[PDB]
């Protein structure tokens, strides 16, 4: 149907906007601490601690499959990256501190993404 095509075009455009958001958020992790999944070879007990692991590569795979239907779903995954880190790692670690900085700098990006999503529909 033409309605299905139109819905598919809207999803494609949301995916384009989320890719730009993803790139801007990942720039705020210059150490690449959140770039890839926590390795279960290196941290064999990780899934005893963290029930829903997340990282930027995993988000990018989902994005490129058009697997984010709305900005809320994308933000949920970004918040997992931060929140997982802040539980597993202690306050006095480079990892925790990196997540705080990513949260703080990312909030700005996400605040405008929300206005753009609503504005463009």
């Amino acid at each position: 149907s033409m309605e299905q095509v139109a819905m598919e075009l809207r999803l494609t455009e949301l995916t384009r906007l989320l890719r730009s958001v993803l790139d801007q958020l990942q720039d705020k992790d210059p150490a690449r601490i959140f770039a890839q999944p926590v390795s279960l070879k290196e941290v064999p007990d990780y899934l005893d601690h963290i029930k829903h692991p997340m990282d930027f590569a995993t988000m990018r795979k989902r994005l490129e499959a058009q697997g984010y239907k709305n900005l809320h779903e994308f933000e949920e995954d970004f918040d997992l990256i931060i929140d997982n880190c802040m539980k597993y790692n202690a306050r006095d670690t480079v990892f925790y501190r990196a997540a705080v900085r990513l949260r703080d700098q990312g909030g700005v990006v996400l605040r405008q993404a929300r206005r753009e999503v609503d504005s463009i529909g």
